């Protein structure tokens, strides 16, 4: 979508993952969907280096809405934002962050929350403009394939018919089968910053390789399409949450990483421990995530040991490479060569072990070397020429 | 079987699942089966509250063996093993530690290592005796169904010929579908102390769930069979590697608690955190997993809400309880009483929540409780009855 934005994958914090439809604030008052959870982690944001790190957009996803008013105009929960969504944009702006907000194109939203009919596109993105929304995800239930094909082009226009830069994330394709000849994936570029393709994640292992199988399988397709402006959208992190091990979530970030996913967090970052705050902030890993090329890497090679080599090119001749175990056994030796990665010959390489820190000298495509991979877990490299 | 042995599930370590197969001691000395492997974790089960808290067995598993000799005799790996098996055994006696060995009813081990064939298993049985070994592992790939319904009862009875009480632990049904007509299980508890009834688990939460789902899918079949002296084993503990997330540590702990399964860790015993520590080392944990009836447990309940509760029955009227999640989105507040859980009414109980040492007092049947269970997560109660 070409309105100057996400020039880079966004990054942030949404709240479904890890804090879904819970609207019961009289008995769960510090989890619950309202404005307190949401300047909360507007605090930590701005206080435990999120915003430095370039985390910058704050997301409401779904049950925030109270109704429509007298003229139709979407309100929120009147009893859980109770200053307003004008309040909580004017908060996190204060804080140097960006406010993101939800809608669904259809009859009601997934939870049955009123719902952006095609009658009310136009309505509700200038309401969201109004309130200083910096962000826009609509999702897509209860509606027909017909009305999402009129709709999510009618809301890209509304949008940009308000003046105001607002991102645009559509659900769209996941509920087409993300696929073509039914998805066209020119037209979601033109008029998307980014598309979710696939399934919802979940707080689970399973779920995580599910949605890579999908977009290894479909990476052809789907890589191709993927630029400075419009990503493909796996989905959430699960960093910090229940589901995944170290190992898991170290391999989540690095593969959404070389995937030039959107890095937008789901989890509680007033309990988030060290150890993972340690993996989504890492320094390198951000800086290769947000590589002004923008170019979605691929798998590049299987084998039948079950080790996986994904790599991403990147600005300055640089790469990221990543070795992936799907095993779950042990750590595995891993023996390879830039030449057998198809690199460039003729040039000395050097790596940097995005989560280690050590540098590996004197790399030439004949070179063989040996990487350890845990069960579940990869090796992430930075990998540049030296001479 | 009627050895006088394991009246209560065995509780130890074994070398498979974090080690499995790795005789790579040039480049990976630290980690290659050796004797060395078992003497560092014989000293860390000693040193470091394992064999205080009741891990006693440490047992070798498959790639110890070196051939046999001129008289058919098993001999270990002379390089991996220099100093013999009866040196390790006597090192680890010398500990307050018990050895455990593996070997293969068939015409090699899983791994391709020499096999105990019908012809070997007499002499195997005094070899083993002879080295002093204090429990077997009679793997069953290689073999015939009617091999194996001949060497089982076979090995059973020439350990007994021995006059050295030997722990006996049976693969046999694990190769059979693990379930009537094939396996019978009248039988597996007269020849056998504890068998394998179903796959080999992997270092993964979805290992840990095809697991326990086939086991609950059974319990009416498996259940009743288990007592002191023949225990249903699920495999391994994983908590302390690399697959499992913290919550889905503490749910294998707990789970296999309630099944009166086996706690036999596999895990690398040098490295291991204060947190896994915390999980196996467990005081309560491990009184309900060795109570004195082990009477096997049983899923009693289940929702869609995906909440399950598992029951086990315990000595003086005391019961555990665990309240596990399959959910993968968020902790829930579950809400259940212990009359809608089938207990003795006009009885006042009281809780001990295993995990967090909380004390809940006075319920009555009718009292209605809320319990918090985060996602792939447990929570286990401990209640007995108060006057
Ligand atoms: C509604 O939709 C319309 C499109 O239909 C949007 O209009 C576009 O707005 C974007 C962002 O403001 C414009 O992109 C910017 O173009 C600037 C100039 O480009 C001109 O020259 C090139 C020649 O190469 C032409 O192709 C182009 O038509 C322009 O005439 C650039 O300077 C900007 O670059 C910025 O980013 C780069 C990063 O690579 C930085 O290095 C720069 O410093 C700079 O910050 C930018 O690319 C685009 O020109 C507009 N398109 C059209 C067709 O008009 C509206 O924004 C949108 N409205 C809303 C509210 O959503
Ligand atoms: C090789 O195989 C043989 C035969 O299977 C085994 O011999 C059995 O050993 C077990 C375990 O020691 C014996 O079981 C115990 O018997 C005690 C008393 O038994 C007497 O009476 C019976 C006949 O009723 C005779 O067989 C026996 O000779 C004795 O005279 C019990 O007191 C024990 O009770 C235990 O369990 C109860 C639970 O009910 C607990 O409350 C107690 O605390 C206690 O722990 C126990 O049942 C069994 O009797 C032996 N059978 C035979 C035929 O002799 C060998 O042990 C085995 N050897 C090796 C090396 O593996
Ligand atoms: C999405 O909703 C439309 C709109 O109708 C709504 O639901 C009706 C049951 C009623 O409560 C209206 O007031 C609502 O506005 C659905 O379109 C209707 O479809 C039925 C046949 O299924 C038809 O008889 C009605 O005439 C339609 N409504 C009108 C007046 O346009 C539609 O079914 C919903 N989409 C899906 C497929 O989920
Ligand atoms: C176990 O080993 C025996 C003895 O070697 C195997 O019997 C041989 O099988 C091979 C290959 O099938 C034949 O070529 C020979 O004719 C057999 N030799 C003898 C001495 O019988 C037997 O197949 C093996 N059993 C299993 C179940 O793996
Ligand atoms: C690297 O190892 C491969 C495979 O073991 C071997 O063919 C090759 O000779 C080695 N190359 C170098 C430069 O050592
Ligand atoms: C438990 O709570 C429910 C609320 O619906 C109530 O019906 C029930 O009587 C309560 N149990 C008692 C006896 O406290
Ligand atoms: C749409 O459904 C839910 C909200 O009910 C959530 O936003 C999810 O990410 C979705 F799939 F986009
Ligand atoms: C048999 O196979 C392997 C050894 O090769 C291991 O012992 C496993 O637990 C088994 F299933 F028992």
């Amino acid at each position: 979508l070409d309105n100057g934005l996400l020039q880079t994958p966004p990054m942030g914090w949404l709240a479904w993952e890890r804090f879904r439809c819970n609207i019961n604030c009289d008995e769960d008052p510090k989890n619950c969907i309202s404005e307190q959870l949401f300047m909360e982690m507007a605090d930590r944001m701005a206080q435990d280096g999120w915003r430095d790190m370039g985390y910058t957009y704050l997301n409401i996803d779904d049950c925030w809405i109270g109704g429509r008013d007298a003229s139709g105009r979407l309100m929120p929960d009147p009893k859980r934002f109770p200053h307003g969504i004008p309040f909580l944009a004017d908060y996190v702006h204060s804080l140097g962050l960006k406010l993101g907000i939800y809608a669904d194109m259809g009859n009601f939203t997934c939870m049955g929350y009123p719902g952006t009919t095609l009658d009310k596109v136009v309505q509700d993105a200038q309401t969201f403009a109004e309130w200083k929304v910096d962000m826009l995800k609509l999702d897509g239930c209860f509606s027909t394939p017909e009305e999402r094909a009129q709709g999510y082009p009618k809301m890209a226009a509304a949008l940009n018919a308000t003046g105001r830069p607002i991102a645009f994330s559509c659900s769209w394709p996941a509920y087409e089968g993300g696929l073509p000849p039914r998805v066209q994936y020119s037209l979601l570029a033109d008029i998307c910053n980014l598309w979710r393709n696939y399934d919802d994640i979940q707080d689970s292992w399973w779920s995580v390789l599910s949605i890579l199988n999908w977009f290894v399988e479909h990476q052809d397709i789907l890589q191709p399409v993927a630029g400075p402006g419009h990503w493909n959208d796996p989905d959430m992190l699960l960093i910090g949450n229940f589901g995944l091990s170290l190992e898991q979530s170290r391999a989540q970030m690095a593969l959404w990483t070389v995937l030039a996913a959107p890095l937008l967090m789901s989890t509680d970052l007033r309990t988030i421990s060290a150890q993972n705050m340690d993996i989504l902030q890492n320094p390198l890993m951000i800086k290769i995530n947000q590589d002004p090329l923008g170019i979605q890497g691929r798998r590049i090679h299987k084998e039948k040991s079950l080790i996986e080599v994904y790599m991403r090119p990147l600005s300055n001749k640089a790469s990221a490479l990543v070795f992936f175990s799907c095993r779950t056994d042990m750590p595995y030796r891993y023996h390879s060569s830039l030449g057998q990665l198809n690199f460039t010959g003729s040039v000395i390489y050097e790596a940097q072990d995005v989560y280690s820190g050590d540098i590996i000298s004197g790399l030439r495509d004949e070179t063989n070397f040996t990487v350890i991979i845990n069960p579940s877990g990869v090796v992430m490299w930075y990998l540049y020429p030296i001479k």
